[PDB]
Order: C-alpha cells, then sequence, then structure tokens
C-alpha cells in the first residue's frame, strides 16, 4: 500500500503470538517494542533518541509480520512509549520513501 | 526519487540560508534541529521523544528546502542528537511511505 504522513503512520503487526500497533519508522535504525514477555535469550542494549537513552533487551531473529509482509530481524524490548519499527526489517517489507 | 532504507535517509536541507544534513523521519511529528541561530521570534516549548523530554525554542512558519523541495512550518531547535524532519514537513513535499 501507499501510507500519506498526514497522520501517524502506524499499523498493525504480529510478534511472538501477538498483534500490536506500531509506526513505520525511517528515523529508526532498529525495531523497538513497548515492554513484553518474549521467551529465549537476549542481551542488553541502550538505545538514544530525544530526551536520552532507554535499556532495552535485544532478542536476534525474531519474526514479525507487518501488514502481512513476514520480516525477521532483530528486535529491542524495552520502555519505549511506542511500538517502533525500523529500518532493519522495513528494508525487508519492501519499504521505501517517495516524493 | 524513490528512497529505500539501506542507510539512514539523509538529505541535504537548505533553512535560513544554510545547508545541512537532516533525516527524513516518519515517526516524528515535527521537525526537530540541533541548535543553531534562526531570524524571527521564537516560543519555547517541551517535545518528548524515546529517553525523555527535552526544551526546545519553537519558530514557525519557516522557510526550508528539502532536496531541492521547499516547505515552510514549524521548525523546533534544541538539544536533539539528530536533525530530523517530522510529518509536519514530510507532508508539505508530498512524502509518502510505499510497500
Ligand atoms: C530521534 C530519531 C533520530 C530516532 N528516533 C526515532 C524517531 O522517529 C522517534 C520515534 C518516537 C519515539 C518516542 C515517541 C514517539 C515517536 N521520534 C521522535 O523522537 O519524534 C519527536 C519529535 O517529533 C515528536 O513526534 C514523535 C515524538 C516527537 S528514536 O525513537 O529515539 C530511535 C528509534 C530506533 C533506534 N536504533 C538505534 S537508535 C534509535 C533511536
Amino acid at each position: 500500500p501507499q501510507i500519506t504522513l498526514w497522520k501517524r503512520p502506524l499499523v498493525t503487526i504480529k510478534i511472538g503470538g501477538q498483534l500490536k500497533e506500531a509506526l513505520l519508522d525511517t528515523g529508526a535504525d532498529d525495531t523497538v517494542l513497548e515492554e513484553m514477555n518474549l521467551p529465549g535469550r537476549w542481551k542488553p542494549k541502550m538505545i538514544g533518541g530525544i530526551g536520552g537513552f532507554i535499556k532495552v533487551r535485544q532478542y536476534d531473529q525474531i519474526l514479525i509480520e507487518i501488514c502481512g509482509h513476514k520480516a525477521i530481524g532483530t528486535v529491542l524490548v524495552g520502555p519505549t512509549p511506542v511500538n517502533i519499527i525500523g529500518r532493519n526489517l522495513l528494508t525487508q517489507i519492501g519499504c521505501t520513501l517517495n516524493f
């Protein structure tokens, strides 16, 4: 589909057996999801933006479906105020900016 | 142009007669630029990012050119880690997400 930017580019995603709303975010290097109890091993990480850093747990090779498009990659989990789909997964679903 | 997302979507902007690099950031409602001198009046505001809230100078109705596309809108200036172009201006240059 084509998504205009009048409103936040929120779409439904499926991860770890749960449906959620997430931002298609071209300004996010990595994918950062709101606190959730994923199984498996993880590594601690810090990611910074406006206002400073948050501590997140890094899970690798996590499957996510974004608008029916499947993707698999690194997912960071932590106290983010919104679910953010970053470039590492946006590339995998064939997402581009166009103007 | 069509911009893939394997690298940061960084582009050259012109604001206040000065060239800068900025990130096309579909996850940002507003445009936030690093500390700089800008002509015109401004009002202090607060914005929150992933790591908390920061104080910024809000400039209204500012001319800014993005990849040769002209926009006129609100520009926030403050201690952001990266110059970001947010949806308020991305809509003006006709930017959309596509996959
Ligand atoms: C700042 C940019 C460069 C990086 N961010 C992405 C950016 O799109 C954030 C997303 C967001 C965060 C919190 C609430 C809403 C939206 N928007 C943002 O701050 O917008 C400001 C300005 O407008 C206002 O509307 C929205 C909020 C206001 S990030 O989240 O900090 C990030 C993500 C992955 C990642 N991987 C390694 S670092 C890293 C850093």
